[PDB]
């Protein structure tokens, strides 16, 4: 009758609310964050969007170290990301700065 887990922490308790990050146009930005566990999975979002891995956007997880690189951080690209991950999920305000064509 009665079953199921409580206090369940996907990500550190050391880590902030909002990481606000700052990048230039055309450079690459890095969203990094830490994990409770690194079996777990984590899924990015920018704007409340499945963000998925492409030439663009590489989604890097080396051990308990989720690293988001964004090429060509852009005012497309900028905007706030948000570590997704069981239950829990950052933020990451990606700032470009200056402009570039294109």
């Amino acid at each position: 009758g009665s079953s199921g887990s409580s206090g369940k922490v996907v990500f550190a308790k050391e880590q902030p609310a909002h990481r606000e990050v700052q990048a230039e146009a055309g450079a690459s930005a890095t969203l990094s964050c830490e994990v409770a566990q690194a079996q777990t999975e984590v899924t990015w979002y920018k704007d409340g969007k499945k963000l998925s891995s492409s030439s663009k956007v590489r989604v890097e997880a080396v051990g308990c170290t989720r690293r988001l690189v964004v090429q060509q951080a852009g005012q497309a690209e900028a905007g706030e990301y948000s570590c997704e991950a069981g239950g829990q999920q950052l933020s990451f305000r990606l700032q470009v700065a200056g402009q570039c064509f294109g």
